């Protein structure tokens, strides 16, 4: 009994310490595209390249957006985040002192920024381990794999899915399996389904305390 409240509480936490990570991800994605899109692109116009990598660069900002987001992580994040992070740092750094082609400072980003995805999720593989309840577990187990196949067809919206139904089961509120983007994404549904199989298993647990 001590285990499975340990567990709901943990969960609990994280979840609640988090519940901001999609909209402050979104935040990143909106202030870049407009770099990243003139970087992709005008790798032609220098003037341009440089004013997008200043973008990225301007007072630390972007960098220090990542740190935020690991720190809200901290005590599960994965061993590579902080790397990750680093490394970009690093290039971007290059970029600016050695002033042409941008495009590995966009790929760098763009790897970074699911790879913060990913690092969600690999949270809540580390909490739902420790879960003393079997069928919490296999649901959890399954959870994890349809949300790592959203977020290969596209990092922020099943971040966004991922945060939303995560937070509804954890707050009581009944998952809606119903696509909010009218099916347009091909691995939302499934990704649904087992976060309501996740949260038939939850409510369970709960219930019995």
């Amino acid at each position: 009994g001590r285990l499975n409240q340990r567990n709901i509480n943990e969960l609990k936490i994280f979840v609640e310490k988090a519940k901001y990570y999609s909209i402050k991800l979104d935040a990143i994605y909106n202030e870049c595209t407009g770099a990243y899109n003139d970087i992709m692109t005008y790798s032609s116009d220098q003037s341009k390249v440089n004013q997008a990598i200043s973008i990225f660069k301007k007072d630390n900002k972007i960098v220090n957006k990542f740190k935020e987001l690991e720190k809200i992580i901290e005590e599960y994040k994965p061993m590579f985040l902080s790397k990750l992070i680093d490394d970009f740092a690093i290039e971007l750094d290059q970029a600016v002192d050695n002033d042409s082609n941008a495009r590995h400072v966009a790929d760098s980003y763009k790897k970074l920024r699911k790879s913060v995805v990913l690092a969600y999720i690999e949270s809540f593989d580390v909490i739902s381990s420790k879960f003393v309840d079997s069928k919490f577990v296999e649901a959890s187990k399954k959870f994890v794999n349809k949300a790592k196949e959203f977020v290969e067809e596209n990092d922020l919206i099943a971040l966004e899915c991922i945060v939303k139904t995560i937070g509804d089961m954890v707050n009581d509120r009944e998952i809606n399996s119903r696509s909010r983007y009218n099916n347009f994404y091909k691995k939302e549904a499934d990704f649904l389904g087992a976060a309501v199989e996740l949260e038939g298993a939850y409510k369970a647990i709960k219930q019995t305390l």
